[PDB]
RNA sequence: GGAGAGGUGCCCGAGUGGCUGAAGGGACACGAAAUCGUGUAGGGGGGCUUAAACCUCCCUCGCGGGUUCGAAUCCCGCCCUCUCCGC
């Protein structure tokens, strides 16, 4: 959501970010029901003037008015009633409008789709391995700790580990979070699901609706990410300056319907319906300097994490056709893997200023008492089973089998993944 | 699902279960319904031997799918060492560890959660009613129990195992969830998929369709998974805070064994002792509870709930359910072995809980706080917190 | 799936239709141990103004709608909380 007051002082930014963005939007259409939305509020403000004013003149007046009153502010009402249908209709659909709103990217963004994504940093490399490397799915199936029955029972885009790897995958989730914890951040464990409210807060509604997998006679969907959830636990507070910045660490299991991903990653751990993610939350005061300080941070975080994993990762720059809506800067973190000669995302950090704020009524009170819009920030810490697929080519061994990195030994309790079949 | 044939030769028998487990079925318009079927079969090896022929094979198709219907509600025999009657006729077995001691008045664990700020209330307005957050430490101790139960499993010779959520149909009637409580599970929209309430859902349907070799049994998995569950109660203590929500993580047992019953006791014997000696390394008072027929369900042989003291209520909660239900479940998701004699039979199906969180997390608070509020963290679990006591946030 | 009790400002809480955007107590801040005094919501129009400040009007008492001359108060739907049952 956009500050409605500045979009329509700078319209022609936001239709600059609209173009940029590839966002189907007619601007015009929007600012011209803005315009009758507004006159109409004026005339039923005026009507309610009038209500209130007869309302106060009923009591003290005189018989032989009160009846001619009482008649007349009953027609009040019945137009007032009148005008807020009408006010009410006009308002829910630009409440659609206003939800598709982008917010402006940074200047520094590339400006074009996925291709215009530039990478900006490269932290290790492709290894170089003295014998045929193996792909993960492979080397699962050589220490049986690949479950291909699982799609017999729960469909295609499904996964099941066993032996080692399934504690290995726990571990890693602790892993982040113990990590995440001795960065300043509480840990949170939450939900896999949320009203239609979150989701509108976040961005992910309307316009990643066919991403969500709903919950059949329910008010729920289940998320994706545990951004729905920690974004919305702070709705409709005014919370004090000096709890600001709010560092999260939310735990969550995430669901995501992969729709318009046929063809895309069909086999493996690379895009399943249902992982686990911890997030990494940052609610601070409206500063683009404290902003910038979070991202920052988020990165640095996620950076850190996969250094302790002992993987080689690039940044990448994403360009304002595949930043999404609210985002004002993102920047994909991508690890190696070889199976596949290229890099694959394992974390999203975003930027997005107030814009989910002011969906989910995000606020807080500066030191001058001034209630402000506060700023959004969100980055992975760490999803598995994704970051499996990278962790087992990239430390396999000549042997098949698979080695752990030394910051993952005590978690484990063993230098080298043992295989169970 | 039960054997055709023994239905057919002892129907009082399974007259006697339907009564004792109090489940809505008419087993003699089930008799009927199957020598109705038995004579369309007896016109068609009529005709086989010399259109009419075709028509009686479309009333055939619409009785045998009432038919199957029907045999999906049909239970099994339970034990006659189960008390006949409901929740009421529970008898507990034994009970191990004493209520603990304080010298000062306790406090329940929502009360313990508010005062160290373990508690995020404000997900109720995100996720609705019967929901969970946790923060801090006692977020971290939720992923410490997980991972605890897992490594315990593992080291008890169980394979341990990630798994998902969900599901299709026939995992679910595999299990016995379906038709019967088919209320219970959360659908997927615009998908056909379901929710899974436990791991026993994907476990026992993994080996749907394979004929084991009498080698591999049994079977021993410890599948770790998100559960979710459509009914999470209402309001008041039993559903209030960690007790009771719509989603939760569960590490279940689950042992598939050949067609004995000294198979299925010794493995029955061996989930207790599991989920026993977890919650003797929990440093938790436990007992033992034999479940009455009317509270058992349909497919179950034996059950045995586990339950927790928690002294805010002074009484003991449910953590774990214990079940042997024999081939009920093999007859359903289609689960065989081949014995020594080289004759494919259905095998044996078990499961329990080892670990499910939050609602362990209630007691451990409530067992565990110290007088200043704080709450100690047992031995078997430092290893896995990295302190002695948990430490508050707000 | 039911029964009863609720939701008011920073918190507890008074309000059986207008004297209530709101008493009293606590908390906080400022000013003049205890005491006294003052202060203590958000949003949106309009006037004036560069702006701010100031003046004025409208909406919000969990959210939305309805009744009424008039709603924090009455009705309806939804949401949440507590206690007891159902599963
Ligand atoms: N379908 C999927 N299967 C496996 N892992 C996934 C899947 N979708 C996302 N992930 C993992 O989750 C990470 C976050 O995904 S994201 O949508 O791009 N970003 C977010 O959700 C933000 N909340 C920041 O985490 C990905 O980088 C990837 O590691
Ligand atoms: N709605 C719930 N909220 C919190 N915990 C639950 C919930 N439902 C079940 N559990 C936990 O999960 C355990 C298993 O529940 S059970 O249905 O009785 N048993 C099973 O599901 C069997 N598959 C064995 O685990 C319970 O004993 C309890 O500890
Ligand atoms: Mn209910």
């Amino acid at each position: 959501m956009v500050d409605l007051k500045r979009l329509r002082q700078e319209p022609e930014v936001f239709h600059r970010a609209i173009r940029e963005k590839g966002v189907a939007l007619d601007l015009e259409a929007l600012l011209a029901l803005d315009r009758e939305v507004q006159e109409l509020k004026k005339r039923l403000q005026e009507v309610q003037t009038e209500r209130n004013q007869v309302a106060k003149r009923v009591p003290k007046a005189p018989p032989e008015e009160k009846e001619a009153l009482i008649a007349r502010g009953k027609a009040l009402g019945e137009e007032a009633k009148r005008l807020e249908e009408a006010l009410r209709e006009k308002e829910a659909r630009l409440e659609a409008l206003l939800l598709q709103v982008p917010l402006p990217p940074w200047p520094g963004a590339p400006v074009g789709g996925e291709e215009a994504n530039r990478e900006i940093k490269r932290v290790g490399g492709p290894p170089e391995f003295s014998f045929p490397p193996l792909d993960h799915v492979a080397l699962m199936e050589k220490n049986g700790w690949w479950e291909p029955r699982i799609s017999q029972v729960s469909g295609s885009r499904s996964y099941a580990l066993k032996g080692d790897l399934a504690l290995y995958e726990l571990a890693l989730l602790r892993f982040a979070m113990d990590f995440m914890a001795r960065r300043g951040f509480l840990p949170m464990t939450l939900p896999s699901y949320a009203r239609e409210k979150a989701f509108l807060g976040t961005g992910h509604f309307p316009a990643y609706r066919d991403q969500v997998w709903a919950i059949a006679e329910t008010d729920l969907y289940l998320t994706g990410t545990a951004e729905v959830v920690l974004n919305a636990l702070h709705s409709g507070e005014i919370l004090p300056y000096e709890a600001l910045p709010l560092r999260y660490a939310g735990y969550a299991p995430a669901f995501r319907s992969e729709a318009g991903s046929f063809g895309k990653d069909v086999r493996g751990l690379m895009r399943v319906h249902q992982f686990h993610k911890v997030e990494q939350y940052v609610l601070t005061e409206a500063s683009l300097e404290a902003s910038d300080r979070a991202f920052q941070e988020l990165l640095e975080n996620a950076e850190e994490i996969l250094r302790l994993l002992e993987l080689p990762y690039r940044l990448v720059e994403v360009a304002t056709g595949d930043m999404g809506p609210g985002k004002w800067r993102q920047v994909d973190i991508e690890v190696y893997l070889p199976s596949e000669g290229r890099y694959r995302e394992t974390h999203s950090c975003s930027a997005l200023l107030d814009w989910q704020a002011r969906r989910a009524n995000l606020r807080y009170r500066d030191p001058e008492g001034r209630v402000r819009y506060a700023y959004t920030l969100n980055n992975t810490a760490l999803a598995t089973p994704r970051i499996l697929a990278m962790l087992l080519e990239n430390h396999q061994l000549q042997d098949g089998r698979v080695r752990v990195p030394q910051a993952l030994i005590p978690y484990m309790g063993k230098e080298v993944l043992e295989p169970c079949g």
